[PDB]
């Protein structure tokens, strides 16, 4: 009676066969025939899983060999000018994604506030035309497996245009795509399509508010030209903006996110503005991995049902954003695993919620709730942590007074040189310990640390780092030793192209129990008489890169992690480490979509940082690394962190990134990333980068260092770049 659906499914496959397949093709190890056969096997496999879960409308079209936006580019003839000569085939497809020997790749940007990156369209004089029948082929293919349950999906024109680059005139660009979409949809209906999911997440965002009338024109058009289609104006990631206006779109159904846009959408329907329309209700978390709260969700569905003409139940976004399945996670505690749900498990949940709304009895439903309740009641979610009322949130002495005390203890030269902490890893082959004694691995890493310690000494870098050779992930390396964290055996998620990450799971209260990084850091320091830095990851990054608990508020979690970082920082200081660097490279990525919610997030972020760093002695020097760009946004927050030194990337802007610190008269220490760690710098090239920020703020305030970590670069080029860095700095010193 009540339909269930889904927006999308991962491409990976249970053991990353998709990743191995496309990567093998690029390496010339897999023919075209085996590429497409392999990709077909996967699709059919995925269609069956979704069929067997009981879905009434199974998403078809989101499967891709790299990216769903890129798919539209090639399909709509939006191909970068530099590739305009190539034949339009899969090699050109991958050429745009990865670049060939003559042309660089298209750029990629973040898919909203997710961990996924899409490939950015590059508009030019090119006339939009259909270059294939990609979506029709996929649809007809699916029909043979699932039949009338097949639901074509596609990113809408407005969102596609907004995510693009080079668009001179927005409505003209959008308008030129309409006839293509018309043909696409008309072919699908002819082939038997009914419901067609048309994604417009842009209408959950601030920017979206500029396009309300474009939405009216575009969908009035589709409704006039393809009258037989049942369109699903599909949004996700936040609430529907201007819901009272958009609710008037001439479309059959609306896809609302009741997980990340609960309150806004909830009040959008209580108005009775969707009583004449069908709601596709995003009620299962598509970006996280906890089993649903069935009581909560069922009661929610009842309210939605009475406020709509028809209800269809689905996850809040494409399952693209979660791992495939918990079935093979055999190392997990049963009380935890029975409280987890990845992609496949969510298909089952969505089915069971509908059957319970239709008043069908199923033992699985109450059993699900029982397993849900056990997890909540577990000891690990009831850990007694340090009392926050007995924990400092503000350092005893302010910046100015600390700057003196520290200078008296460190006597670092004007414009000290240093690095963001990490050095190139060669060996990964050694780590496979595979089986090798621990006293061998340690001795191995320690030999490598000494080596680089001498290197930095010769280069005359006055603040050293151990290299982090023992670290493969800046988050999981901590998650491995913090209680309340666990890793998975197979929880992979696509981040961009053939890259995937396997994020930790914060399943319980977070608690520091043992030294995490102290050993390596203390060793390095014993070798030299120059200051060695400790490197840690702040709570923001740790949360954003992990699958976080959803049963406790963001700020509470932040504080828990802050406490652990505090306890680890204590250990470091105890051991004699005098400079400690807290890295936050996810602050941007974790920023809420809506401008109206960013301040509360930043406040949570700043407080937790204070929890982490306010219990150090005045002499101990607190550094924070932030690989961001638009600092003007978070400037107040940054100044709020009260870091002795904050290092940025000024190389890309040639040094003009200081503008925000200039306006805000930043009185704290600033590290200058004067070399892109992604791309050999010239000596005259680096000095200019250094002197730029010297315009307003005083020189006694700056540090010279690379843009970010060096794990990306090769040792040869790394050493050469550092030589130039130190030379450029020394030079600007002589000129006083
Ligand atoms: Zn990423
Ligand atoms: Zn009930
Ligand atoms: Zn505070």
């Amino acid at each position: 009676m009540t339909k269930v659906s889904s927006l999308g499914y991962p491409r990976l496959g249970e053991n990353r066969e998709w990743k191995k397949l496309i990567e093998a093709y690029w390496a010339g190890k897999v023919s075209k025939n085996d590429l497409f056969a392999g990709a077909k096997e996967l699709r059919l496999d995925f269609l069956k899983k979704q069929l067997n879960a009981g879905l009434d409308l199974i998403p078809v079209g989101d499967f891709s060999l790299y990216d769903h936006i890129l798919d539209l580019s090639v399909q709509f003839n939006i191909i970068p000018k530099r590739f305009a000569k190539e034949p339009i085939d899969i090699d050109l497809y991958f050429a745009i994604a990865r670049g060939n020997k003559e042309n660089v790749a298209s750029s990629m940007k973040k898919w909203f506030n997710t961990n996924y990156h899409y490939i950015v369209p590059e508009w030019s004089k090119q006339r939009p035309k259909l270059n294939n029948n990609r979506l029709l082929d996929l649809y007809l293919e699916a029909r043979e497996v699932v039949g009338d349950k097949a639901k074509p999906v596609i990113t809408g024109p407005i969102t596609y245009v907004a995510l693009s680059t080079g668009v001179e005139d927005f409505t003209a660009a959008v308008k030129s795509l309409l006839p293509l979409y018309k043909q696409v949809f008309t072919e699908l209906v002819k082939a038997g399509a009914s419901y067609i999911q048309v994604d417009e997440p842009i209408f959950v965002t601030d920017e979206g508010k500029d396009y309300l009338q474009a939405a009216k024109a575009v969908y009035a058009y589709f409704a006039k030209e393809v009258p037989d289609a049942k369109f699903i104006f599909q949004t996700y990631f936040e609430g529907l903006i201007d819901s009272q206006v958009l609710s008037q779109l001439p479309v059959d159904a609306f896809g609302l996110d009741f997980v990340y846009g609960l309150e806004e959408n909830l009040e959008a329907i209580k108005t009775g503005a969707f009583k004449g329309k069908e709601i596709f209700a995003g009620v299962i978390d598509g970006r996280n991995i906890w089993s649903s709260d069935f009581v909560k969700t069922s009661a929610l569905l009842e309210t939605i049902e009475e406020q709509s003409a028809a209800l269809t139940i689905q996850p809040s976004c494409s399952l693209l954003h979660v791992p495939v399945t918990t079935k093979n996670e055999t190392d997990l505690d049963p009380v935890l695993r029975n409280g987890l749900a990845f992609a496949d498990e969510k298909l089952t949940e969505v089915k069971r919620l509908a059957e319970h709304l239709d008043g069908r009895e199923d033992p699985a439903y109450d059993l699900h709730i029982a397993h849900f309740d056990a997890l909540q009641a577990a000891d690990f979610r009831n850990v007694k942590l340090e009392d926050l009322s007995r924990v400092a949130t503000k350092r005893p002495s302010d910046f100015a007074k600390r700057r003196d005390i520290q200078q008296e203890k460190l006597h670092l030269p004007l414009l000290p040189t240093t690095t963001i902490g990490s050095f190139p890893q060669s060996i990964r082959r050694t780590r496979a310990w595979g089986d090798i004694s621990d006293a061998e691995y340690k001795q191995f890493i320690q030999a490598e640390i000494e080596r680089w310690i001498r290197i930095q000494e010769d280069l005359d870098l006055d603040v050293l780092v151990h290299g982090e050779f023992e670290r493969v992930d800046m988050v999981e390396f901590f998650g491995q030793k913090l209680a309340g964290f666990t890793t998975t055996k197979f929880g992979w998620v696509q981040s961009y192209g053939s890259r995937a990450v396997k994020p930790p799971i914060i399943y319980g209260d977070v608690q520091h129990l043992e030294p995490i990084t102290v050993e390596e850091t203390v060793y390095a320091q014993s070798l030299t008489d120059r200051p060695v830095k400790g490197m840690l990851t702040g709570p923001i990054t740790i949360t954003n890169w992990s699958f976080e608990r959803t049963d406790i508020p963001r700020d509470q979690l932040f504080n828990q992690i802050g406490l652990a970082i505090k306890d680890e920082i204590k250990l470091l200081e105890n051991a004699g480490i005098a400079i400690i660097q807290v890295d936050e490279a996810a602050l941007r990525e974790g920023l809420p979509l809506r401008k109206s919610k960013q301040k509360a997030y930043l406040d949570d972020a700043v407080h937790a940082f204070h929890i982490a760093t306010s219990s150090v002695k005045d002499e101990t020097q607190i550094h924070t690394h932030m690989c961001y760009s638009k600092f003007d946004e978070i400037i107040d927050a940054i100044r709020a962190l009260d870091a002795d030194v904050i290092s940025i990337e000024t190389s890309r802007s040639h040094g003009d990134i200081i503008e925000s610190f200039e306006t805000a008269v930043y009185p704290l220490g600033i590290g200058l990333g004067v070399y892109d760690i992604h791309s050999v710098p010239t000596k005259e090239e680096v000095v200019a980068n250094i002197e730029r920020p010297l315009r307003q703020l005083s020189p006694t305030q700056f540090w010279v260092n690379p843009d970010c970590g060096l794990k990306t670069r090769q040792e040869p080029e790394t050493i050469a770049a550092l030589k130039v860095l130190v030379a450029a700095t020394k030079e600007v010193r002589q000129k006083l």
